[PDB]
């Protein structure tokens, strides 16, 4: 038992970090079969990056203007292009390392591994969700740019984000791998920002299974409440609303604590209306909303990775 | 910027990793060079695991008794010994994948990152602290014995942790990897139990640190205070003592915000007997003690590995 914030293992992707390197410019590239994959800001400098045209400016580029290093052992680059926000450098050598994968991208509401790297050098690995608004709370300095999220499904890699820009608030904005923004956000200095954030609700219920399933119990009640009677509740503390279809993806779950998800709604409603007078839940004071049902019945059920 | 509860990328400890089989008990292995390491309880039956004598049960056992198995790959075991609570397997190929490694024996307060693992495959990386008292609050089920806690340091690997049980509240217990207990728990069924925990007052001053560098302030006040004057306070809520060594080492957090350390511990005194009333820091409700001084360091100003 126990209940932790769990990253896949991340091996898989650092063998397919590099550096990259236009200019002044150095950021983080994804090395799979004999593509190098990266923001395209790259080929952009200080006042390239207020309003840029990136066809002008990368038509202005040469293969040998992207030093590309994989380790302490260079790639050469043999061809360029464009894709939306990213950059395909392609290399004369194939990636050795490379794993099974696929690029996907993912709703807001689920979550990711992220593998934070600096000079193409993995240096943390920590689990993300995207939010409601398409933004993600993360942890990401100056260098970062280039580094990308993941799932792991048995032995494939699932990429999903690929790390572009931090918002005035904090928080973070990036790309699927096909290079298209999540949410409003755009590669050039704008006023841009977050705008407003909810709770997601279904990944509430999942971490209250979660607890139960691990003994916090305290939170139960016998209540019940009708699907539409939550839904009010829940708009009012700014909570996305519950559909039938989250009420069936929670069916494993119910089934195994033999409490019906209606019953937990219930518990949350109270939870909502009274806080939690001074007790906690897996170790927090707050609702937790960054775990799904998947990630609870993986970690309570221990599936791995090969 | 942004702060997250960060582990180490995992791919040099994932290369190690084994499935050991003795009779009908499966556990995980650390391979490294031509030794395979692995808890000791492995040779153990349900009956046996009541009060065993591992000596005896030990010698019953053969070279052949130990199937060793490296992703679908057999190793062929060529010698045994027991270290401690651990087993020592000598197999007939030295791992290819061996990082630069250390045994290391952390203290309680200090982090480490975990990867889980079943049947040898790694399942998900998180991280910990040592606790006070010994014991860590992991994430682990049946199968995960085995299973290392880490931290890296440059190309280098220090193991300081190898899984073996859980308590009767949920929490963990393992060895170093020289087999000596972190705690007073022994690999035989006795009543054991926890014992009283406490909160790691210089990690929770380092998070603090984290906050005030990542923009969070409301808590931050005009006050000041003795290093007496705090622990008597710190006392009263379970906190453990604060040392000059402690101010000593939060000095650089001290010069990078400019908030003395004395002064953070006036701010800390106040959130202990106010209560955070309805305001969060870096995303939690509670103070939060598993970051060390260096562990927010390294995340507020970027340190790879390689
Ligand atoms: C790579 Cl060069 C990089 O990592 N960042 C960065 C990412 N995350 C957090 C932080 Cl603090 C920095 C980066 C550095 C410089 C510029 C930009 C950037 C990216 C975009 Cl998409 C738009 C934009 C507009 N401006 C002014 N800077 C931008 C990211
Ligand atoms: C490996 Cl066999 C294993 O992973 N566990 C285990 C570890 N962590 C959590 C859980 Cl739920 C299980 C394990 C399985 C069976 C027995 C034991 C075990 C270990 C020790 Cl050191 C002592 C002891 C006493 N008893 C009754 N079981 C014990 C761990």
């Amino acid at each position: 038992s126990g209940f932790r914030k769990m990253a896949f293992p991340s091996g898989k992707v650092e063998g397919c970090m590099v550096q990259v390197t236009c200019g002044t410019t150095t950021l983080n590239g994804l090395w799979l079969d004999d593509v190098v994959y990266c923001p395209r800001h790259v080929i952009c400098t200080s006042e390239d990056m207020l309003n840029p045209n990136y066809e002008d400016l990368l038509i202005r580029k040469s293969n040998h203007n992207f030093l590309v290093q994989a380790g302490n052992v260079q790639l050469r680059v043999i061809g360029h292009s464009m894709q939306n926000c990213v950059l395909k450098l392609k290399v004369d050598t194939a990636n050795p390392k490379t794993p099974k994968y696929k690029f996907v991208r993912i709703q807001p509401g689920q979550t990711f591994s992220v593998l934070a790297c600096y000079n193409g050098s993995p240096s943390g690995v920590y689990q993300c969700a995207m939010r409601p608004n398409f933004t993600i709370k993360g942890s990401f300095l100056n260098g970062s740019c280039g580094s990308v999220g993941f799932n792991i499904d048995y032995d494939c890699v699932s990429f999903c984000y690929m790390h572009h820009m931090e918002l005035p608030t904090g928080v973070h904005a990036g790309t699927d791998l096909e290079g298209n923004f999540y949410g409003p956000f755009v590669d050039r200095q704008t006023a841009q920002a977050a705008g407003t954030d909810t709770t997601i609700t279904v990944n509430v219920l999942a971490w209250l299974y979660a607890a139960v399933i691990n003994g916090d119990r305290w939170f139960l009640n016998r209540f019940t409440t009708t699907l539409n009677d939550f839904n009010l509740v829940a708009m009012k503390y700014n909570y996305e609303p519950l559909t039938q279809d989250h009420v069936d993806i929670l069916g494993p779950l119910s089934a195994q604590t033999g409490i019906a998800v209606l019953d937990m709604c219930a518990s949350l409603k109270e939870l909502l209306q009274n806080g939690m007078n001074g007790r906690t839940i897996l170790g927090s004071a707050l609702l937790e909303d960054e775990f799904t049902p998947f990630d609870v019945v993986r970690q309570c059920s221990g599936v791995t990775f090969q």
